[PDB]
């Protein structure tokens, strides 16, 4: 498990998005 | 204007949403 | 094995389409 | 740092790519 | 200003030109 | 192989420079 650092909640849950969006696609 | 997005497949259907919430949070 | 997503505006609408053909063109890799 | 977080990031790949994605999501933002 | 990106594999230069043009949209 | 896209605009070139990384480590 590793930790993002993100500044910001709008990056915050974009990120969140994109990183379930990597998942879904491996 | 309200559209509808074909795509072919449940894995990009979910994935297409998550990258829809996302410009919707940019804009 | 077809879905639809609803979308606001055309701006959006034709971001998405491209979005989705690099998702595609990712998988096929 | 109240409006600062810490996404939680299963294995080292998706990291690695989540830190190019945000480096391309502040640069738009700019 | 136009700028020249190396790329290896035309599939990768296609994947990428797909999502310049996202990317170009985006910014509209 | 080795192409060069061309990009206009210095933001989309680093932007696309962060998203060739990205496929490149997801293609690993």
């Amino acid at each position: 498990t590793y930790y993002l650092q993100v500044r910001g909640r709008e990056n915050f849950e974009i990120l969140m998005k994109l990183k379930e969006s990597l998942e879904l696609m491996e």
